């Protein structure tokens, strides 16, 4: 069936121009609402969630290790990283990395992440271990975010990143003081205040990470408290077809006001 829901996220893509996937899980009485939920989608920066849940969970049999100094250097910088090139020629903790690569979006601080992880593939490996047979990341920062139509690197699908983000942020995927510590994380981000946050009534807590790569791929990944219910999980991915394009937050906040009226 096409809900009403449904056909005005559709009228939303039409007006855009790009193409919009949207998976949203209400984690009341579990039931979703998909639109693209089964495309791939060019994940960005929203992937930093994957590595830095993959690190908390290996400190689940390591009591220091997110204490433990990284060295940064000059050419482990990349093109986004305000948080790591204040210590460049010195170190960040792995908790200092995953700060920075969740709150601010740095992008070396995700590549310590990716290698502390054994590459790409062992964010992946952490990804199918907690149940998503979805998601993969193949490259490092910043060639990540080349975001090619139909390229299926460095992809998820909605439906499958909202069901990733449950288990991390509400589900066991990760002990208690790992998901606390994530949820944590999430809740301060910087960088999220004009994409889903934006759509909802601003009573309305969330923890959110966003992407953003070329093609005008523009996303977002959230965790919901709404006043008065149990949270929502939302996912809102948004790409174009010029390498070039803009960002288009307003899409994503367009996307979540839809869903949150739908309620
Ligand atoms: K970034």
């Amino acid at each position: 069936q096409t809900s009403a829901v449904q056909q005005k996220l559709a009228a939303l893509e039409k007006s855009s121009g790009g193409r919009l996937g949207v998976a949203l899980i209400d984690t009341a009485d579990n039931t979703q609402v998909l639109y693209r939920g089964d495309e791939r989608f060019p994940m960005c920066s929203t992937s930093k969630v994957m590595a830095a849940a993959a690190v908390l969970k290996q400190s689940e049999t390591q009591k220091q290790l997110l204490n433990q100094p990284v060295e940064i250097k000059p050419a482990d910088l990349v093109n986004y990283n305000p948080i790591a090139e204040k210590h460049v020629n010195g170190t960040m903790t792995l908790a200092e990395l995953s700060a920075a690569a969740l709150q601010y979006s740095d992008n070396t601080a995700m590549n310590k992440l990716i290698a502390q992880l054994g590459g790409p593939g062992g964010v992946t490996a952490f990804a199918r271990a907690i149940g998503d047979e979805t998601f993969r990341l193949d490259r490092t920062e910043p060639t990540l975010n080349t975001a090619i139509p139909g390229d299926p690197r460095d992809t998820t699908t909605p439906r499958a990143m909202a069901q990733t983000l449950r288990q991390l942020t509400l589900g066991h995927a990760l002990g208690e003081t790992q998901r606390a510590q994530l949820v944590t994380w999430l809740k301060g981000n910087t960088t999220g205040a004009a994409s889903i946050r934006a759509g909802l009534p601003t009573s309305w807590t969330v923890g959110d990470k966003t992407g953003s790569g070329d093609y005008g791929t523009t996303n977002d990944i959230a965790v919901i408290w709404p006043q008065g219910r149990a949270p929502l999980v939302l996912v809102t991915y948004f790409t174009q077809p010029q390498q070039n394009a803009e960002s288009r937050r307003d899409v994503l906040a367009s996307a979540a006001r839809i869903i949150a009226e739908g309620l």
